[PDB]
């Protein structure tokens, strides 16, 4: 997250760190959202590589003992069947991870609330992106979980020529684009939390930003629109 602030330890208890095994250690690669005690929602592109993955829930600082973490292996990966790695602009950037054990819920570990199917946010709706992604284009990961205020940019504006044009689809949510605050490498797969009727829900799964940089004016961060996938999510969980 570029232009973020440090999240309070208990603000976003559904945020997870998706990590892969790297020699004798684990490396953060993406975010995700805990949606059942044994299921995580992330981006399809986060799991294109044939790696060994684990999920960390109750994580705040990637590099220090928080005293709240639970570490769990990924048992099964279900990518959206229409996902195509060489065509992120097509959409379908979403995957579900079944965890090897069911995590224990507490103030640091909670299920993410998903929007009702079909829900579209009004332009300029209040949202926060969260994650441990780069704090500058071509920078380095955050140590502590970051948040940035990223109001939505509706489809009409987002798909206009000076924004993303044809690259953005109605199956996506755009947010931000102010040139200061943005998602960035390592935030992918994580949540966009939006306040609706007094309650935060996870409306987006972080998918992409500009090849030119993270915080680029009129290139808002683009997210998979969770409310487009409710039936798919329910279908996967019910058959697995
Ligand atoms: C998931 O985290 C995202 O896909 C992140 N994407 C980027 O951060 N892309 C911008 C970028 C700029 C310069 C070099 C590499 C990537
Ligand atoms: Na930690």
């Amino acid at each position: 997250v570029v232009g973020g602030t440090e999240a309070q330890r208990n603000s976003w208890p559904s945020q997870i760190s998706l990590q892969y095994r790297s020699g004798s250690s684990w490396a953060h690669t993406c975010g995700g959202t805990l949606i059942r005690q044994n299921w995580v929602m992330t981006a399809a592109h986060c799991v294109d590589r044939e790696l060994t993955f684990r999920v960390v829930v109750g994580e705040h600082n990637l590099n220090q003992n928080d005293g709240t973490e639970q570490y769990v292996g990924v048992q099964k990966i279900v990518v959206h069947p229409y996902w195509n790695t060489d065509d992120v602009a097509a959409g379908y950037d979403i995957a579900l991870l079944r965890l090897a054990q069911s995590v224990t819920l507490n103030s640091y570990v909670q299920l993410g609330v998903l929007p009702r199917a079909g829900t579209i946010l009004a332009n300029n709706s209040p949202c926060y992106i969260t994650g441990w992604g780069l704090t500058r284009t071509n920078g380095q990961l955050a140590q502590t979980l970051q948040q940035a205020y990223l109001p939505t940019v509706d489809y009409a504006i987002c798909s206009s020529s000076s924004y993303w044009g044809s690259t953005v689809k109605n199956s996506m949510v755009c947010a931000g684009g102010d040139g200061v605050r943005s998602g960035c490498q390592g935030d992918s797969g994580g949540p966009l939390h939006c306040l609706v009727n007094g309650q935060y829900a996870v409306h987006g799964v972080t998918s992409f930003v500009s090849r030119l940089g993270c915080n680029v004016t009129r290139k808002p961060t683009v997210f998979t629109r969770v409310s487009a996938y409710i039936s798919w999510i329910n279908n996967v969980i019910a058959s697995n």
